[PDB]
DNA sequence: GTAGACCTGG
DNA sequence: CAGGTCTAC
């Protein structure tokens, strides 16, 4: 009975396991729907379900605990090894209290604004999902992006399991996305011109860059190196590259500059371009603005930016 | 080194 | 009308 549908902490207590984690270090309601990953849904109030480490999970938290439950057979509580995967996904080793202190210490503005928005951290995402999810972010809003990514995974990703009327799918592989007629197919799913970038980048990686390995090892390369490489892919400009660097390649100093960030820079810092004579967003002015926040916040400027983006809603 | 074109739900 | 990327003078 309760053995069907998405679980909740109450309905199947013996199936959940917890990870010590204070809400000051993580607010699911601030991270999961914030445009880092687009594959988490709050199917039950305060409960988020999505694919993590190739399996489906539901997560919910109390004041000091991050409660997790996994759907693989034979119903059972998450093993310690599995829970680890959750910890790594949320990079729980990176201490938020420490980062907030540092940023608050060097930025009076961050100071005030951050008090009301604690728990905003960066998800450690898979390079492929992050690469194609953000290729779909172009001239698009979170709601539409979520739909496109969803249709995309349903059509080309492996079927995992079914909860209620939701069939979860793993993210498509490079082979799948590189397949014949993927573009036309993606266009039917509404991805528009982005359909072409998805197809083109899948093939470029597989047939020109050396495949998945080329991408995966960027995590060991330098931020400037990683950012440089990523920009080779079609549909991947400096902005989506920074997103990938920050979100999947362990480059915490990466700062994706979009119009949103410009608004923050102008309104909350009275910032203006020093180098370029261009007064608005341009390849040159965007690069600079990114440098501005890096010198202000430090080695984790990217994480700091996420905090401001949350409080800005 | 700065404009329209690219797609389409609103 | 709306998060960028791409390419033409
Ligand atoms: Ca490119």
């Amino acid at each position: 009975g309760s053995e069907f549908g998405h679980r909740t902490l109450a309905s199947t207590p013996a199936l959940w396991a917890s990870i010590p984690c204070p809400r000051s270090e993580l607010r699911l309601d601030l991270v999961l729907p914030s445009a880092q990953s687009f594959r988490w849904r709050e199917q039950s109030p305060a409960h988020w379900s999505g694919v993590l480490a190739d399996q489906v999970w539901t997560l919910t938290q109390t004041e000091e605990q991050l409660h997790c439950t996994v759907y693989r057979s034979q119903a059972s509580r998450p093993t310690p090894d599995e829970l680890e995967a959750v910890r790594k996904y949320f990079q729980l080793d990176v201490t938020l209290a420490q980062l907030y202190h540092h940023w608050g210490s060097v930025d009076s503005h961050f100071q005030e604004v951050a008090q009301k928005f604690q728990g905003v951290r960066l998800l450690r995402q898979d390079p492929i999902e992050c690469l194609f999810s953000f290729i779909c972010s172009s001239c698009n809003n979170i709601a539409r992006i979520t739909g496109m990514v969803e249709r995309l995974c349903q059509a080309f990703g492996p079927r995992l399991i079914q909860l209620d009327d939701v069939t979860y799918h793993g993210f498509p592989s490079l082979q799948a996305l590189a397949g014949p007629e993927v573009e036309a197919h993606l266009r039917k799913l509404g991805l528009g011109y982005r359909a072409r970038y998805v197809s083109a980048s899948a093939r470029a990686i597989l047939e020109e860059q050396g495949g998945l390995a080329w991408l995966q090892q960027l995590r060991e390369s330098s931020y400037e190196e990683a950012h440089k490489a990523l920009c080779i892919l079609p549909g991947v400009g400096t902005q989506v590259a920074d997103c990938i660097c920050l979100m999947a390649l362990d480059k915490p100093q990466a700062v994706p500059v979009d119009v949103h960030m410009w608004h923050i820079a102008q309104r909350d810092y009275s910032w203006h371009p020093t180098t370029s004579q261009a007064k608005g967003p341009s390849p040159q002015t965007n690069k600079e603005l990114g440098n501005f926040f890096r010198s202000l916040w430090g080695p984790y400027a990217g994480w700091a930016q996420a905090v401001l983006f949350s409080a800005d809603l």
